[PDB]
RNA sequence: AGUUUGGCUGGGGCGGCAUAUCUGUUACACGACAACGCAGGUGUCCUAAGGCGAGCUCAGUGGGAACAGAAAUCUCACGUG
């Protein structure tokens, strides 16, 4: 069927830094730069003495991207990881992710003020017509065979660009 | 000089509060029912923790992502409470 193909729904970038000061402020500037889109902050839940954080205190910053920018951002990440992944990176849901250690490598001019950060990339894949599980009116469940499974995920990956090590 | 120096109570005293009151059970499938019977509360707190409209779904579990681990943040699914 023409609309049984697998497309990329969204790509989510997350930066999980500690503290709630200038480190968070600079990280937000870096993310909104690479994302050309306003990011949002996140607050903790519990209080942990070991991690030195309190409840509802600013910790991380993240954003989500859909469309062409999502596609090209994904390409840059795979280029940094030379289009090479591992077997234990794909979930049975039908998604996968990875992480770069230095934000310089993506092709961003280093600035001596912001510093160097690492980031997380997560990609969600699914067919067309999943809105039935998200619309306000007459919400239902997607069919089982229509759902995306893990085996089809790597096959999609190799099709666009191979290089998976089991 | 005048007067007073609580009560209940398996005698009275010391102890306790069964002295004004709320929930479950004793209580015998309407209602009502005792003991110093059992297990616990009350003399406060809130300009929002009051009023309404809208949006959302909780506890938890499983699969995934640099530092990150049993436990930090992001994502998908299940989830009659
Ligand atoms: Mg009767
Ligand atoms: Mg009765
Ligand atoms: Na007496």
């Amino acid at each position: 069927n023409p609309m049984r193909e697998i497309v990329v729904k969204k790509l989510c970038i997350n930066i999980c830094v500690g503290e709630s000061g200038d480190r968070l402020t600079r990280a937000s500037k870096v993310l909104e730069q690479l994302c050309e889109q306003t990011p949002v902050l996140s607050r903790a839940r519990l209080t942990v003495r070991t991690f030195g954080i309190r409840r509802n205190e600013k910790i991380a910053v993240h954003c989500t991207v859909r469309g062409k920018k999502a596609e090209e951002l994904l390409e840059k990440g795979l280029k940094v990881k030379e289009f090479e992944l591992k077997s234990y990176n794909f979930s049975d849901t039908g998604s996968f992710g990875f992480g770069i250690s230095e934000h310089i490598d993506l092709g961003i001019k280093y600035d001596p003020s912001t510093g160097i950060y690492g980031m997380d990339f997560y990609v969600v894949l699914g067919r067309r017509g999943e809105r039935v599980a998200h619309r306000k009116r007459r919400v239902s469940r997607v069919g089982f065979n229509h759902r995306v499974r893990k085996e089809e995920a790597m096959k999609w990956f190799e099709k666009v660009h191979d290089g998976i090590i089991f």
